[PDB]
């Protein structure tokens, strides 16, 4: 599985996970990531589409009701994103 379920209600996903697969694993409606999400294929792509800059570890992005944080990178790529708990 491309994700971890954390005890605090948050999730850790591989950055390359498709938005399709994020919606699948988190039981989200089709429009969860909206028009912006329709422009990209992956969770790290959504982060880049929101922030429009090269990423660093520790960066955050919001697409309500979601909040994302880059928790790990290799030398050039986002490899893990935290999705905070959401209502």
């Amino acid at each position: 599985l491309p994700f971890k379920v954390l005890g605090d209600g948050s999730y850790l996903f591989e950055g390359k996970t498709s938005l399709s697969d994020v919606r699948h694993y988190l039981d989200l409606p089709e429009n969860a990531f909206g028009e912006l999400g329709d422009e990209v294929d992956t969770l790290s792509g959504l982060f880049l589409e929101i922030k429009q800059e090269l990423p660093h570890v520790g960066d955050t992005a919001v697409y309500e009701p979601f909040r994302f944080q880059v928790t790990q990178m290799d030398k050039r790529r986002i490899i893990e994103i935290k999705i905070f708990p959401f209502e």
